Order: structure tokens, then C-alpha cells, then sequence
């Protein structure tokens, strides 16, 4: 209590000093359900730290963490955080190719996966280990670090999330976001927060901070369940979840095929949170009706600050509302609307480019200062301070009451399975296939690319599909290729 909380693990474990016996994270012990309590979570966390802290690792050395969200994964990140080892979450569904690209660029001292983890193939240069309820065990010792660093500063890295582009987030950035979000009273200490995102998104951490920072319980939702809407609803039933967080699309199956079962949870679920994509209004209304007690909140923003705004979906949604609002920044934040020349937009209803100023901003992109300098630009409203501000690439306009409406992107960034895809990079790659002169990508959800053959060339459908995968991930592969004579 005498100790001020300026680091990630010190924040998420406050419940271990105030409410030690409260259940912190739901956890399956074989087939017998249990709960890890704030105190127990803290013990696993330090049990892990002891195993880690004797390995010669310096503060700043990176560690890869391969797991679905679970109490042991939280323990691992807590431990990493306790040692100033920034951590890189990765989800077990991750393609070999993609993982070793992350390992390669971030050059971590150590890789760790779940007890059950069936991963192999890591460089001998990289330490290897495992974790679960029974403890943390190292297999291949990591090379020791410099033995030079001595204290963890709020500006130091806490974690990095990878799109390969890593967003590097300090201890402060993540605590300002946590402090912004909790100011909204989305949840209480009796809440059971069902977390759906993959551990490799940002969103998982948002879920964990929401629950733990509110004294609540994290309910890890096994992702398997998303393609079995009934099994997914029974899971929410039996876990007795009261808050459910996820991309809008987690609800699609249940609203479409299982609305009766879902509405059987209507008395227990008091909140639902979404970010990433807009929620289509038909479905939002459906969900409001199936869950009549639920406060539905639209979380808008970006990994580069986790997020920015939390905005209540009105109940019911007025009939001629085509878009939900994204509100205004949480306390201590501001999304400024600027024009093309960075001049402020003061007129309501005029679209502008959101520039975010907060205590939450990413430190930079890993090993990519040029991108970092394009994203965190000097503050156009007051550039002489030295202060930097985040050029989001998102457009919006404000109404006369001061609320924001998302107008889409200024570039061609798109979302596919929640992963940021720049459509111009699909186009460029397709265009470097021989016999293609130009391409145009577009989303309809499905990704199509339209292509204009160079003069003379014959064109092989599948040869392109495969050629794209050579350097584009699976979510960036076209599902539909259409040849044309020319391009409008
Ligand atoms: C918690 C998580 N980090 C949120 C997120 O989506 O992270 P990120 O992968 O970094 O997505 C960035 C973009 O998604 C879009 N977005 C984001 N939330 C919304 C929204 N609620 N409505 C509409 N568009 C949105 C905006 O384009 C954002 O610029
Ligand atoms: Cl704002």
C-alpha cells in the first residue's frame, strides 16, 4: 500500500491485497471446474517469477507467450511484468511461418507455451519452457542477458502486440488506458467477465484489466466454442457470465440460429462490450431483445492505445439510426478532429482525421522508426511543446452535443477476422506476379481482387493464390480473383 502502482503486474494484482479470497480467474482442473483466487493468482505469478528470475535475463529482454487466455497465461504475463521482461502474446492457432517471423524480428530471449502446447521448431538461440497450474518449467535455458539493467521504469516496455509490425506499449500506456476504462463503471466486483478474443489481440488484455481491475472474475471462453453457438451459449449459462466481451461477430450464430436459448440468459447478463468492427444494427437490436438487462457498450479505438472511447448503445436503438456513436474519449483522453493540413475542425458534422492525445499511447513500432514517426506526429495544435500525438487513420465527425461518429479510414486499411489488412499491400503483391499489370482489392465478409493482365500474358488462377501466400498471411489471401480487360 505504501508502494505506488506504476507497473502492470502491481495493478492487476491489487485485488490480491484487498480481496485475496475472491475468485480471480475461472479454471478447469481436468474436467472439475475451479476458480483461481486473487491470492492464488499472485502465488502462481511469483512461483513463475522465481523460475524465471534465476535465468540471467535482463529487463527489456522479450519473452514469447503462446497460449489461449487462461489463469496460467495471466500468471505468466504477471511474472514477465514483475521482471521487466516485456511479453509477446501469441495464439496457438498461429502459423509456424508467422511465429518464427515474430521470433526472428523481436529476437526474444525466451519462448513459453501452455502445458498442452504441441509447438516445436524454435531456434536453439531461444530459451524454451512451459507453464500450467503445476508450475513453470524451463526446457532449453535462455542465453543470459547483459546483467546491466537494474530497475523497471514506467516508460519501459510492458508488452508488444504483432500485426511484422509490433506495437510496443509501456507500463504507463497500459495503466492509463486501464484507468480510463474503469472510470466508466462497466463492471462490478460481483461480475463474471467472459473474454472471447484471442490471446494475441490486445482485447484479451483489455478484458483482463476490466475484470481484475474491478475485483471481478475473468471467465476465459474456449474459442473452439465460437463455431457451435449452442455450446457457446451453454458455456455462458454454466459459467454464469454477467459481462460478455468480444467482436460483434461472436453473437452472429446465436442470434441467427439459437435466439431462444440465448434469451434464457437474459436475466443473468448485465453487460456486453464490443470493439474492432461496427455492430450491424439488425443484430444489435436482436441482441438487445434477447438480453433485455444488458448494457451494450461500443469500445472504439486502437491497439496503439488499446482503445479510446466507450459509448453506450441506446436502448432501444431508434429506428432511423444507421450508425452507433463512438462518443468521446475516456476521461484524460481527447480524439481531435483535424483537416488535411492538420488544422482543427470546430464545425459540427464536418469529417476530420482523429488525432489522439492520452496517457495511453504506444511507445513506437518495433524496429521501425519511420512508421513510428508517421503515426506519432508532433502535435499540430501546439507543436512547440515536444508533445506527440497519434495520427489514427480514422475519420469522424462530431455532433453539436460533442459525440463522434465513425466515418471510416483515410487509407485502405480493412479488417479481416479482426486483423488489420492494408488493401494496398494485397494489390502491390498481386501486381508483382508476372503477367499482371495492375490489381484492385476490395472487401464485400469476402476479399476479392480484380486484376488486369499485362498484354499477351495467360493467367493462372491457383498460381496466384499460392504466390500470394508465399509472403501474405492466410487472412490476407484473396478468396475471389476476377480477371478484367481494364480498370475503371
Ligand atoms: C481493443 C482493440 N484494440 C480495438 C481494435 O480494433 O484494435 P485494432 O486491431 O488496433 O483496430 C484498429 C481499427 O479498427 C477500427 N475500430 C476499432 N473499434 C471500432 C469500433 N468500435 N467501431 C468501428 N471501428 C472500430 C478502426 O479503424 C480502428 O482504427
Ligand atoms: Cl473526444
Amino acid at each position: 500500500a505504501q508502494n505506488p502502482v506504476e507497473r502492470l503486474h502491481e495493478f492487476l494484482l491489487t485485488g490480491a491485497r484487498l480481496t485475496p479470497e475472491k475468485p480471480a480467474v475461472l479454471e478447469l482442473s481436468g474436467t472439475e471446474p475451479g476458480y483461481v483466487s486473487y491470492r492464488q493468482l499472485a502465488n502462481r505469478a511469483e512461483s513463475y517469477a522465481a523460475a524465471l528470475g534465476g535465468l540471467g535475463l535482463d529487463i527489456g529482454d522479450r519473452v514469447v507467450l503462446e497460449s489461449d487466455t487462461s489463469a496460467s497465461a495471466i500468471a505468466a504475463l504477471l511474472a514477465c511484468s514483475s521482471l521487466g521482461l516485456p511479453f509477446v502474446p501469441v495464439t496457438p492457432e498461429t502459423p509456424a511461418k508467422r511465429l518464427l517471423a515474430v521470433v526472428d524480428t523481436v529476437s526474444p530471449a525466451l519462448y513459453l507455451q501452455a502445458e498442452g502446447g504441441r509447438r516445436e521448431g524454435l531456434p536453439e538461440s531461444v530459451g524454451t519452457g512451459r507453464f500450467g497450474p503445476g508450475g513453470l518449467v524451463i526446457e532449453r535455458a535462455p542465453r543470459p542477458g547483459r546483467g546491466f539493467r537494474r530497475e523497471v521504469a514506467p516508460a519501459d516496455p510492458a508488452y508488444m502486440v504483432f500485426t511484422p509490425k509490433g506495437v510496443v506499449m509501456s507500463h504507463r500506456a497500459i495503466l492509463s488506458f486501464y484507468r480510463g476504462m474503469l472510470s466508466q463503471g462497466i463492471v462490478g466486483p460481483e461480475s463474471r467477465v467472459a473474454s472471447t478474443a484471442p490471446f494475441q489481440f490486445d482485447f484479451s488484455l483489455l478484458d483482463i484489466g476490466l475484470a481484475l481491475g474491478s475485483g471481478a472474475t475473468v471467465v476465459p471462453v474456449p474459442r473452439a466454442l465460437l463455431r457451435w453457438p449452442r455450446r457457446f451459449v451453454r458455456f455462458l449459462r454454466d459459467s454464469e457470465a454477467t459481462q460478455v466481451n468480444g467482436a460483434p461477430s461472436i453473437w452472429r450464430g446465436a442470434l441467427r440460429h439459437e435466439a431462444d436459448e440465448l434469451a434464457a440468459l437474459g436475466g443473468r447478463i448485465r453487460g456486453v462490450l464490443f470493439s474492432g468492427e461496427p455492430f450491424p444494427l439488425p443484430e444489435v437490436r436482436a441482441l438487445q431483445q434477447a438480453l433485455p438487462l444488458a448494457r451494450i457498450v461500443n469500445c472504439f479505438g486502437s491497439t496503439e492505445s488499446v482503445a479510446a472511447s466507450f459509448t453506450d448503445v441506446p436502448r432501444p436503438v431508434p429506428d432511423g439510426l444507421t450508425k452507433l456513436s463512438i462518443g468521446h474519449a475516456h476521461p484524460g483522453a481527447e480524439m481531435m478532429l483535424l483537416d488535411d493540413d492538420g488544422v482543427p475542425v470546430t464545425e459540427p458534422g464536418v469529417t476530420g482525421h482523429i488525432h489522439l492525445r492520452s496517457g495511453s499511447l504506444f511507445t513506437g513500432y518495433w524496429g521501425d522508426p519511420e512508421a513510428t514517426a508517421r503515426a506519432l506526429v508532433p502535435d499540430p495544435t501546439n507543436p512547440m511543446t515536444g508533445q506527440t500525438v497519434f495520427r489514427t487513420g480514422d475519420l469522424a465527425h462530431r455532433d453539436a452535443t460533442g459525440e463522434l461518429y465513425f466515418d471510416g479510414r483515410a487509407d485502405n486499411q480493412v479488417k479481416i477476422r479482426g486483423n488489420r489488412v492494408e488493401l494496398t499491400e494485397v494489390e502491390r503483391r498481386v501486381a508483382e506476379f508476372t503477367g499482371v499489370a495492375a490489381a484492385s482489392a476490395v472487401l464485400l465478409p469476402v476479399l476479392a481482387v480484380f486484376v488486369e493482365l499485362s498484354p499477351g500474358a495467360e493467367f493462372d488462377e491457383m498460381e496466384l493464390g499460392a504466390f500470394c501466400l508465399e509472403e501474405l498471411p492466410d487472412y490476407m489471401a484473396p478468396q475471389r480473383i476476377h480477371v478484367l480487360d481494364a480498370l475503371p
